[PDB]
């Protein structure tokens, strides 16, 4: 549940997504459109996690939400990270939001409401 690179998803649903280069020679996911989602099979939150942090970039004219659901694309919604513009598609920063205390192993789904670039995300226990 610690740190997960979004380019290393197990599956996804989209007709636009592509693996892009992120700042500092890193890799990530871009060309996301409303409705798309990334799937990360069997993530183990262990004893629990109540925080979500993601390194994202956005040069959009409107904010984008990243819903965090478990089990399926419509699964339990444990949190939603709203990503306001960061001034550019290559202006990456870490944004955090809380999530309902989640424990054990689950299949993680990230559902997007629009375009945003995402490098990696982390689950912690604040
Ligand atoms: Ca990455
Ligand atoms: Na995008």
């Amino acid at each position: 549940f610690s740190k997960i690179e979004s380019e290393e998803y197990n599956s996804l649903k989209s007709s636009t997504i592509q693996t892009i280069g992120t700042s500092d020679g890193g890799s990530g996911i871009g060309y996301i459109e409303s409705g798309d989602y990334l799937v990360f099979n069997k993530i183990n939150f262990g004893n629990g996690a109540n925080s979500f942090k993601a390194r994202v970039a956005s040069g959009a004219d409107t904010p984008t939400n990243i819903q965090l659901r478990l089990g399926s694309p419509t699964g339990t919604l444990i949190g939603t990270l709203t990503v306001a513009s960061t001034g550019g598609w290559n202006n990456y920063e870490e944004k955090s939001c809380s999530i309902t205390n989640t424990t054990g192993q689950h299949d993680l789904y990230l559902v997007f409401s629009g375009p945003v670039n995402i490098d990696y995300f982390i689950f912690d226990s604040n």
